[PDB]
């Protein structure tokens, strides 16, 4: 079945073998939609984690801040006369680096938010619904 939503996010879907590392990078649609900013929390099924977030959103050649606390993440996207941006076509949003740990067992392990997914329009709070795809980690196939 199907979700529609202003802005769907793709996790796309990954491999790896026990111990590995996985680059998980999110993508977006917004229909060529622009943004001013996003504030998210990610989460990856056990016994995987999530060891680092990016701190460059290439979307938006902009700094992403990061909390490893509360595996958060925000960032402004305007430009010079601070105007949304519309994110660029191909480009990851967030990168994620993932550790699956030496005895993860085979299985499908997914990375996706954790109940934040804020993306804004403009400065007065207004957001675009959102909605997520894929995200699977497959180990050892």
């Amino acid at each position: 079945p199907v979700a529609n939503a202003d802005v769907v996010f793709d996790f796309q879907n990954y491999t790896a073998k026990a111990g590995d590392e996985v680059t998980v990078d999110v993508l977006v649609d917004s229909k060529n939609k622009p943004i001013s900013a996003m504030d998210v929390k990610f989460k990856v099924d056990s016994p995987l984690t999530i060891e680092e977030i990016d701190k460059e959103s290439l979307a938006f050649n902009t700094t992403v801040m990061t909390n490893m606390a509360i595996l958060g993440a925000n960032f402004k996207s305007l430009d010079d006369k601070g105007e949304p941006l519309v994110p660029k076509d191909g480009a990851a949003v967030f990168t994620l680096y993932v550790n699956v740990p030496a005895n993860t067992p085979d299985g499908t392990y997914y990375v996706g938010f954790n109940g934040k997914n804020e993306v804004h329009k403009s400065n007065d709070g207004s957001q675009f619904t959102v909605a997520s795809k894929n995200g699977a980690i497959t180990v050892g196939t």
